This record gives structure tokens, sequence and C-alpha cells, in this order.
């Protein structure tokens, strides 16, 4: 949101705030769905391989969404926190 | 899209029988509304429902390859084809 009245300097810092697409990823695993028979020991190396990149976007997330949560007045802050229990 | 694929009947009941939470929100808000970020912290979080998120992954991954082996060739030409186009 578009909840917290943000002003013009915020908006400026949370753009400013603001790796590789997991591509071959996807790749992989369409090719365990799509065999003809389903191979365990494969399918979990491709699922430990998606951890490391699901580790990069998480911390990439959740760093960008604190140092937005730092740019918050104290009155924007109780909007922001209120507005992550109503999600999802 | 499974559905997407004129299924017949047969196909229905073999997927029918093929296919026979908030507490990780909270530790994500933590680290959050926090005045810093901890990376150690928010390390330990992301890997705490590892085990749980392969054996999801693993029901998933091995329920979708049960599907799609039942699928006739012309219906898995379409399934490979949209997922070419997808994410
Ligand atoms: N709220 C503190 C807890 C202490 C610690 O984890 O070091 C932090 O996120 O850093
Ligand atoms: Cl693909
Ligand atoms: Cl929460
Ligand atoms: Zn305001
Ligand atoms: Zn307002
Ligand atoms: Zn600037
Ligand atoms: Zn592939
Ligand atoms: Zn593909
Ligand atoms: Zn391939
Ligand atoms: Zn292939
Ligand atoms: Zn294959
Ligand atoms: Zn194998
Ligand atoms: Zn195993
Ligand atoms: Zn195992
Ligand atoms: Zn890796
Ligand atoms: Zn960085
Ligand atoms: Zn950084
Ligand atoms: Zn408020
Ligand atoms: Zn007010
Ligand atoms: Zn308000
Ligand atoms: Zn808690
Ligand atoms: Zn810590
Ligand atoms: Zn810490
Ligand atoms: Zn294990
Ligand atoms: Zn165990
Ligand atoms: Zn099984
Ligand atoms: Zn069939
Ligand atoms: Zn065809």
């Amino acid at each position: 949101f578009k909840d917290l009245n943000l002003t013009d300097a915020q908006k400026q810092q949370i753009r400013e705030i603001m790796k590789r697409p997991p591509l071959e990823e996807r790749r992989a695993m369409h090719d365990i769905i799509a065999s003809d028979t389903f191979d365990k020991v494969k399918a979990e190396a491709q699922i430990a391989k998606m951890e490391e990149q699901r580790k990069a976007n998480m911390l990439a997330l959740m760093e960008t969404q604190n140092k937005i949560y730092n740019i918050l007045t104290p009155e924007q802050k109780k909007q922001f926190n209120a507005n992550f229990e109503k999600r999802l």
C-alpha cells in the first residue's frame, strides 16, 4: 500500500531501496515432470538446488522490506504492521 | 493448466485417484519490523522449514509426473508448450 501516506522523500528513499532468473531451474523441473518415470533422488537434488535461489530471494525480500519499514514514521509503521497481518 | 487440456472422463477419475503455516509469517514479521536487518537470524528463518518444503515439493512433483503420464501425445504437447510460455 498505498495505505501509508508516503511523503515524496520517502518514496524516493523507497525507489532507491528497490540473482539470475531461476530459468535453468525450471528446465530441470520440466524434465522431472515430463519423464516416463518419477526419479525421487533426482527430484531431491532439484529441490535442494532450488533452496539456494530461494535463500537469495528471501534474503533480498526481507532486507528490502526491513529498509522500508525503517524509513516509516511510528504511525506509518503501525499501519504497515496491520497490513502485514492482513496478507494473505 | 491440466484442466485446459480437454480431459476425458477416464482421465478425470485417474486424476481424482492420484490426488487422494502462519508461525513462519510471524518469524518473517519479526525480522522485517526491527530497526536493523539481522541476516544471521533471517538465514535461520529461511532454513527452518526446509524438510517440510522438501516433503511438499516431492509430493507435488510426483503428482504432476503421474498426471503428465496419463495424457495423450496431443495433450502432452499442449502441456509442454504451455510450460514453455509460463514463468
Ligand atoms: N532483535 C534483535 C535480537 C538479538 C539478536 O538476534 O542478535 C536482532 O534482530 O538482532
Ligand atoms: Cl521450462
Ligand atoms: Cl505475521
Ligand atoms: Zn500519514
Ligand atoms: Zn491516511
Ligand atoms: Zn536520493
Ligand atoms: Zn528442461
Ligand atoms: Zn521446458
Ligand atoms: Zn530439458
Ligand atoms: Zn528435455
Ligand atoms: Zn523428460
Ligand atoms: Zn535416478
Ligand atoms: Zn530421500
Ligand atoms: Zn529421504
Ligand atoms: Zn545451489
Ligand atoms: Zn545485497
Ligand atoms: Zn545489503
Ligand atoms: Zn497508524
Ligand atoms: Zn493519522
Ligand atoms: Zn492510518
Ligand atoms: Zn511469534
Ligand atoms: Zn541471530
Ligand atoms: Zn542476531
Ligand atoms: Zn532431511
Ligand atoms: Zn529428519
Ligand atoms: Zn508415491
Ligand atoms: Zn491414459
Ligand atoms: Zn500434436
